């Protein structure tokens, strides 16, 4: 793929993993908080360089507040460092659709649009995402998807509207814009094309994208005019609405308001019928 405070002792893990990697692990558990519990999905570091990620992370969730956005509870220090989530029961947006293959069309476009509202409240909160795709989209129901996974996300500054990384840090590049693999800028169009990826994935039934080919080869197909195909069941307007939010030109490409828009139509369509 890629190539605030709490009592500890309000608090429960269990030997639950949801995901996990580099930094260490993710864990299921719950909170004891005003008066119930909250099931919790909390992030732990195997232990210098993390511990300021997690920081950064927790402070752009601190900062996020919307429906399809995955809210933050905050952070602990016990044994090991610990960001505390509110947890999607149903998880991974890919893996689901890997495991339902006959989820109904009308429901792939509902959970979509949903991101994309999420992504929309982003760019107009002048955040960028970094790592929308499939795998970090997590279910609460079959018909209710919210984004995660803000470990490389970045507020703004108020004079630019795009982010320079300046050493590529291990990155998604297939889901990656062209504009952040040649000039590493990152914007909220970055993320339009992320997202066009992340439509792609959905209408697949989770198949990861661009199957067999490396980020080198991949960087080749782009540039040579190509695009990944319609998926078996993908509607027109769908792979149109993907295709039009991988243009190269980041100038030209659709930001979130309009591809919210154009999905929120398309979908009513669907249900009206
Ligand atoms: C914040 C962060 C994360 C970790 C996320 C952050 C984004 O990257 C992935 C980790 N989660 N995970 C959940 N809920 C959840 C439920 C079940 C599973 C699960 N169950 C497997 C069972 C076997 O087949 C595959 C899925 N895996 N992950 C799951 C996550 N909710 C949250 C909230």
């Amino acid at each position: 793929v890629y190539e605030v405070y709490l009592d500890r002792k309000l608090l429960t893990l269990e030997d639950k993993e949801l995901g996990s990697g580099n930094f260490g692990t993710v864990k299921k558990g719950y909170y004891q908080m005003k008066k119930v519990v909250k099931t919790v999905a909390v992030k732990i570091l195997k232990n210098p360089a993390l511990k300021d990620e997690l920081l950064a992370e927790a402070n752009v969730m601190q900062q996020l507040d919307n429906p399809y956005i995955v809210r933050m509870i905050g952070i602990c220090e016990a044994e090991s460092w610990m960001l505390v989530m509110e947890m999607a029961e149903l998880g991974p947006l890919n893996k689901y659709l890997q495991q339902n293959r006959h989820v109904k069309d009308k429901n792939i476009i509902e959970l979509v649009h949903q991101v994309s509202m999420g992504m929309k409240y982003l760019e107009e909160s002048n955040f960028v995402h970094r790592d929308l795709a499939a795998r970090n989209v997590l279910l609460v129901t079959q018909h209710y998807a919210k984004i995660s996974d803000f470990g490389l996300s970045k507020a703004l500054r108020a004079d630019e509207n795009y982010y320079k990384a300046q050493t590529h840090g291990k990155w998604p590049v297939k889901w990656y814009a062209p504009e952040c693999i040649n000039y590493y800028k990152f914007s909220s169009k970055s993320d339009v094309w992320s997202f066009g990826v992340l439509m792609w994935e959905a209408f697949s039934y989770g198949q990861k994208p661009y199957r067999g080919m490396k980020g080198s080869e991949v960087t080749a197909m782009l540039e040579k005019g190509e695009r990944m195909g319609c998926p078996a069941g993908c509607p027109r307007e769908m792979y149109d609405l993907m295709n039009l939010c991988w243009t190269y030109d980041v100038e030209n490409r659709p930001g979130f308001a309009a591809v919210e828009l154009r999905l929120r139509n398309y979908y009513y369509d669907v249900v009206n019928h």
